[PDB]
């Protein structure tokens, strides 16, 4: 059944979606042969969050949807995952990931029609578990950069968007989790509260909606999960892995507000530990990353309701070449792979580099 009472991960499975299975066998596999090429095969049937970084994205939602209810029609249980992401002037602390929508160009009228549109698609498809995380790298930066002016300027459209879109989603068969970046970026002590009054504002902001069932962390970074060795380029932070951070974050938004709020945390590019990561602020297609635990809602944990892998291996989080558009200098860097192309596209290097360092491996 659709609905549900407390972690919506238990009583239906994740849906390994078409269009990363598409990337893997049409880009990637060609390119491979023997171990590999079975070893990648493998990797499509892991379930991972699709994104919907552009309105004309949500044809591909209905599809997936689509083919969903064929399968639970046929005694199957699964449930579709998806990310939103499409605010108006979008990341607004980097380039490489500049969006569509922006608010100078009449961008939070597009946002609530980018929303509506999806509402209408969880509506149709009401029979079906969905679940959803909120826009990565948004709140985050309302902590930590309003020292930048994209960001300062973007607070109230950001504030006003994400509260349509949890509002305008709150459906019984829906199940959303906000992100809140991770261990690295609100860990830090001085960081702490602040993030914790933020997402109970939100929160409570939206009158409480029942389908917000908590906090997302980790989604597109590499921390590990329980690491019991604090890697080097953590110095400085008690809080250097995400199981840390949310037992950390959870009492506090507790404190401001928020009570029972639950974490999801992404695993896609952490089963290398340490990372290849010079500093703990570089991003950018990291070097020595492999695909790391698999999704499940066995966590072992009181607070996280599943593992999951929200981004997606091997599609680049964006170009290395000065030329080209959206050129973000941390995707230059000496720990970042190279070349690399834009952003959201086909990174063959890297998906390979993620295959040979997999923990749990592939091969
Ligand atoms: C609260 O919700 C209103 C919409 O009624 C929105 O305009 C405002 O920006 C929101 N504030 C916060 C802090 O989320
Ligand atoms: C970390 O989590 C994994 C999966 O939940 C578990 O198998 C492992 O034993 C944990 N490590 C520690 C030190 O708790
Ligand atoms: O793509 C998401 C990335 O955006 C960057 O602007 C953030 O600084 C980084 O921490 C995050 O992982
Ligand atoms: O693979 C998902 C990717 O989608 C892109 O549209 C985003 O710019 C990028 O940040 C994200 O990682
Ligand atoms: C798989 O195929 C693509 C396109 O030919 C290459 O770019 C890649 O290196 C691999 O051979
Ligand atoms: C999910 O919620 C619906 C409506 O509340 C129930 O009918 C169902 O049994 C499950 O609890
Ligand atoms: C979703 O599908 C998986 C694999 O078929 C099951 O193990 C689970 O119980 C649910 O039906
Ligand atoms: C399946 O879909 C992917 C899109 O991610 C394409 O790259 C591929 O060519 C095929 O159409
Ligand atoms: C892409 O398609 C191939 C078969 O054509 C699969 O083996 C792979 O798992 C992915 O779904
Ligand atoms: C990847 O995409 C190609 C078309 O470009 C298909 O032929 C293949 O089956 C897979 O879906
Ligand atoms: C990967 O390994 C399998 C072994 O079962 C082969 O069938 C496949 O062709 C590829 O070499």
């Amino acid at each position: 059944t659709a609905t549900y009472s407390g972690n919506p991960f238990v009583g239906v499975t994740p849906w390994a979606n078409a269009y990363y299975a598409s990337e893997v066998s049409s880009l990637a596999i060609p390119s491979l042969t023997g171990a590999m090429a079975t070893a990648a095969a493998a990797v499509a049937k892991v379930p991972s969050f699709m994104w919907l970084d552009t309105l004309d994205k949500t044809p591909l939602m209905e599809q997936t949807l689509a083919d969903i209810r064929t399968a639970n029609k046929n005694g199957g249980n699964y449930a579709g995952q998806f990310v939103v992401y499409d605010l108006p002037d979008r990341d607004c602390a980097a380039l490489a990931s500049n969006g569509e929508y922006s608010i100078a160009d009449g961008g939070v009228a597009k946002y609530k029609n980018y929303i509506d549109t999806i509402r209408q698609i969880v509506v149709e498809y009401s029979d079906i578990r969905t679940l959803l995380v909120i826009e990565p790298a948004s709140l985050a930066n309302l902590v930590t950069n309003l020292g930048t002016p994209k960001c300062a300027n973007a607070q109230s459209a950001y504030l006003e968007c994400i509260n349509y879109a949890v509002t305008q989603l709150n459906l019984p068969n829906v199940a959303m989790y906000l992100d809140a970046g991770h261990a690295g970026w609100l860990g830090w002590p001085a960081n702490q509260d602040p993030a914790a009054q933020l997402f109970a504002n939100v929160y409570k902001n939206a009158s409480s909606p029942r389908a917000l069932r908590g906090l997302a962390t980790n989604v597109a970074n590499y921390n590990g999960w329980n690491i019991t060795s604090p890697p080097s380029y953590t110095q400085g932070n008690a809080v250097y892995n995400e199981k840390l951070y949310i037992h950390a974050i959870g009492p506090l938004l507790a404190n401001h507000g928020w009570s029972n709020a639950f974490f999801i945390t992404d695993q896609g590019r952490s089963g290398k530990q340490p990372t290849g990561q010079q500093q703990w602020g570089d991003w950018c297609n990291v070097i020595g990353t492999g695909f790391g635990i698999r999704p499940s809602a066995n966590t072992g944990d009181s607070l996280l309701d599943s593992f999951v892998w929200v981004k997606p291996g091997g599609e680049c989080d964006g170009t290395s070449d000065s030329s080209a558009p959206r050129f973000d200098s941390h995707c230059a860097l000496p720990d970042a792979l190279q070349p690399a192309p834009q952003a959201g596209a086909w990174f063959q290097a890297y998906f390979v580099q993620l295959l040979t360092n997999a923990n749990p491996s592939f091969l």
